[PDB]
């Protein structure tokens, strides 16, 4: 654990003290005879890194809604904001991820900054259900199967396998 | 920050959720649709690591007198116990370090585990006061002064610098 230099009040020494672990502060610095005591930040504040400082730092406001914490704050960190899942952050707020239609699919999953990316289903794959989060899947292989194609598939229905 | 797995109770889907970080334990995981909540460990416990906990672990009984706290118990942290400055830890407790007499220096300095180390001054130096701490101190100059040696030093004392 690292070390800082400090001034004791009563004899003008400068003293070499322990530093104090990340989440506490020095609510006594060390003298000739004793060492440094640490303690604990208090509610509402936090430090990140060994410190030799006197208050923690306080945490920021509050994630105005709809944002939510996915860090709080504690000890050992400010709190940090989110948009909550299934909404990205687009300049004040957060919005829906896109939802890609029947016949299209997620090229690129949506993100806390960014909203999905959809592309519309490829050949040989389909999508059938609304969703923000779901790819185009393959056809079932009719071969593979033993069966043959009994009705091809689109983009929004999976090809329907049988014989003859 | 890193990732746990975790068994979803309602639907039995196995999620990868974040860590929360040291300090703090895991109050709510994550499911499909909602980021993990984490909390800040309560007053008496601990955790070191970021982690997916469900309870911080609890901290060490107080220090038995006269050993005292290095590192109090905080969140990050378990409280770590010491011998007081000016004594070493042997067996049982703590002792006070051995006090070098006058003639005697300190060689290697007292810790919180081992006792001081007291030599003989060597020749040209001397010690004046009864020490846990103070070295050896070479004899003033007399050359390097201007001055001569008006009476001799001895391993207590300093030699006396004077003319004629």
């Amino acid at each position: 654990i690292g070390t800082y230099r400090h001034v004791d009040r009563a004899t003008g020494q400068v003293l070499t003290c322990d530093k104090c672990p990340a989440g506490t502060y020095v609510s006594e610095h060390c003298t000739n005879t004793s060492l440094r005591v640490c303690s604990s930040c208090p509610v509402g504040t936090f430090t990140r890194h060994e410190n030799g400082i006197e208050k923690c730092h306080d945490c920021s406001q509050p994630c105005p809604w709809p944002m939510i914490e996915k860090l709080p704050c504690a000890a050992l960190t400010d709190r940090e904001c989110t948009c909550p899942p299934g909404m990205f952050q687009s300049n004040a707020t957060c919005a829906p991820h896109t939802v890609c239609p029947v016949g299209w699919g997620v090229r690129k999953k949506g993100t806390e900054t960014e909203d999905v990316r959809c592309k519309q289903c490829a050949r040989g794959t389909f999508s059938d259900v609304p969703s923000s989060v779901m790819k185009c899947k393959a056809y079932t292989d009719c071969l593979s199967q033993n069966l043959v194609v009994i009705k091809p598939g689109t983009k929004e229905t999976d090809n329907v396998c049988g014989t003859l």
